């Protein structure tokens, strides 16, 4: 894990740096997408040291085995984000463009995170990180071609003659409009390619994270799990010998795959109660859900037997 | 809500246009907390609309109780991704020096938004609204006072007059040498305070949210809240005669004050089981928990009665 980690973290820091200082915007967003790299891997080591040892820890009973999925969360949003400052500087390019400040450079930090994609490629449990660091040299490979059109394109000027088209504006009036030779710079092609370019690269990484940032919000939020159907494991709790109906039924998703339910029940007898509660474990057991909590309330208008009278009734969830 | 909603989002898109049309990080920060100050009510909004009818829906049992506590996370980390972002920008500025373009409507705008949030004042539970209100009008104060000293003391060259300056590089360097010896006042004092005021609106930003982002993060991951201890509560739960072990002890907090409450206790004697959980609601309900769920595992070797044949990859918390 370090072994990539502190690569990917150096050749992130001299990217960042490196591309803000030549202003280049798909060059920027590739970064950002090593930085959301780089952290996903972060919050995955914190998560495995936090979950190697969870216990009934005083502040968290559950312990913080929930670190991973937040933190997925976090990494995603935080993308997004950046996503959207990135998005807001591309369109403020639109709205006075400005030109590389040198090719030569782009192209070398380009084929370095080429050869950086290439080295973590060697080192679908795997299938899934291998087909990450393919997006991730796609990314790449998108900055080396927008270096390779712009360097092979924009001809540009280097003297004092008459070169710049009115499509960029002068700079600093051209002293005046020089108050010299006639020159013409690079087509329509060029000074444009950049932004048009990391629109592109942005949109992509919206929607590959969109997916992961929704089933991070759905599993954070107390939703059922899309596995387990609620209408059938309610009617199939209905449907059982000694209980009259079930109430209070909550069930909730807490990281990966330890389901948690919570329900009440009724029976009619209250000797001989074991053998039945044996017969909600097991059917329980029959879906997804492992780790349960049946409170019996024992034998009419109200709903539950037990329910302290001076209650907020919001409090009290449901 | 809308009424300011509206007033604030036109606000918010004009001064985000028009900063970024003449490239002013304070201004641009300050846009950036109108922003989260718009998303945290545009979240506050769909937060109650989801709330007024909170159901046992089918794919969430629990109910969206907890879309406000996610909006809130939303929104704190989302302003710490922009202002990442904007300290990137400012370590640009740094590196290169850039001049305010126009400070005329920088002026303009910003005692619009002094305006803008005179009328927030004008229309604890609104001593809340009136510390952010204030806040937001100390970060205009801030963008405006910028603006001011900007204008009085620099006197950059605007003609075609000489003008040496060894502060910010000269564009063309100057006609390559130009191939009335005018000197600008107080380059220290003007070009840099844009960035180190904008770093300290961050700072503040960040100082200010911080509190925020880790309440709900404690929220969202499963912790005990600070109102209940966990060891004074089991030791009570203890010591009850009911009762002669309490195993498997959960305690979480849903969505401000709604706590839920989940236990395994052992007692002999089935017959008299409501006289004891009506002890255990009462003692509950001592605390701020009320909602529980406890189980009793009625009568060593085994801790919990009731368990998974396999408890695969002891999904089962604990
Ligand atoms: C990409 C970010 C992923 C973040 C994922 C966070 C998962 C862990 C949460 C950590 C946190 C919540 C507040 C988090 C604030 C920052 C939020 C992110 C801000 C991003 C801008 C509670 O978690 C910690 O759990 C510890 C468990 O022992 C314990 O502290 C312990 O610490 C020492 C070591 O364990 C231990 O020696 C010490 O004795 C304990 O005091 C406390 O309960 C608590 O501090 C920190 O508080
Ligand atoms: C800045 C980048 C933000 C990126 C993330 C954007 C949200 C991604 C998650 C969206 C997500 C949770 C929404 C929780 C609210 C707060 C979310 C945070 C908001 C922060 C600003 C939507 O969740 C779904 O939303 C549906 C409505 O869209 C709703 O359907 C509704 O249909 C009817 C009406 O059409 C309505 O009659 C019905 O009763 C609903 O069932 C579903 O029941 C609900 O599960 C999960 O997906
Ligand atoms: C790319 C940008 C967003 C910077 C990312 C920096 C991370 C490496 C930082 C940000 C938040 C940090 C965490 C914030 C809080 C804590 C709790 C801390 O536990 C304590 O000792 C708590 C002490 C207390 O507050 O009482 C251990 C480090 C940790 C996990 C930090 C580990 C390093 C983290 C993930
Ligand atoms: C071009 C500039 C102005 C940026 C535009 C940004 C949004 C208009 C885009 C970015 C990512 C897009 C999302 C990417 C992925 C999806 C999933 C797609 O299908 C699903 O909901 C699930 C698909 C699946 O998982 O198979 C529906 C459209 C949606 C929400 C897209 C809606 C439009 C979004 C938010
Ligand atoms: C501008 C850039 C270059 C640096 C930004 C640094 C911030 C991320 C640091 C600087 C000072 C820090 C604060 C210094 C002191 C505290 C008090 C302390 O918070 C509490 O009060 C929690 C404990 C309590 O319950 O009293 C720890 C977090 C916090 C807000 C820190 C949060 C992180 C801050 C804002
Ligand atoms: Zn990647
Ligand atoms: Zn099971
Ligand atoms: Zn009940
Ligand atoms: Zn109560
Ligand atoms: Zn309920
Ligand atoms: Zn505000
Ligand atoms: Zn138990
Ligand atoms: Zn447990």
């Amino acid at each position: 894990l370090l072994c990539m980690l502190a690569l990917t973290f150096m050749f992130m820091v001299l990217e960042v740096v490196v591309s803000r200082v030549t202003s280049s915007l798909a060059m920027l967003s590739d970064s950002f997408h090593m930085l959301s790299d780089v952290l996903a891997l972060v919050v995955a080591l914190v998560a495995e040291r936090f979950a190697r040892r969870t216990h009934a820890t005083q502040k968290n009973t559950f312990g913080w085995i929930r670190a991973e999925v937040m933190g997925a969360l976090v990494n995603a949003i935080f993308l997004t984000g950046l996503c959207f400052a990135i998005l807001l500087e591309a369109i403020e390019r639109f709205i006075e463009p400005h030109e590389m400040q040198q090719p030569l450079v782009v192209l070398g930090v380009g084929v370095a995170g080429l050869l950086v994609n290439v080295l973590g490629l060697c080192l679908l449990n795997m299938r899934g990180v291998f087909l990450h660091v393919l997006g991730d040299a796609l990314g790449s490979v998108i900055v080396v071609v927008n270096a390779l059109v712009f360097y092979f394109s924009w001809k540009g000027c280097s003297e004092g003659d008459f070169c710049v088209n009115p499509c960029f504006p002068d700079p600093c009036k051209a002293f005046v409009e020089i108050i010299a030779s006639v020159y013409e710079a690079g087509p329509c092609w060029v000074l444009y390619l950049d932004p048009t370019l990391c629109v592109v690269m942005v949109c992509i990484l919206l929607y590959t994270t969109y997916p992961l940032l929704k089933e991070s919000a759905l599993i954070l939020l107390q939703t059922v799990p899309k596995q387990i159907d609620i209408r059938n494991l309610i009617k199939e709790l209905r449907n059982v010998e000694g209980v009259e109906e079930v109430h209070e039924l909550h069930v909730w998703q807490l990281a990966g795959s330890r389901i948690i339910a919570t329900a009440h029940i009724k029976c009619e007898d209250p000797t001989s109660y074991m053998e039945v509660a044996k017969t909600i474990k097991d059917v329980f057991h029959n879906h997804g859900i492992h780790a349960t909590t049946i409170q019996p309330e024992f034998a009419s208008v109200v709903p539950c037997e037990l329910a302290c009278r001076t209650q907020c009734a919001l409090k009290q969830c449901c």
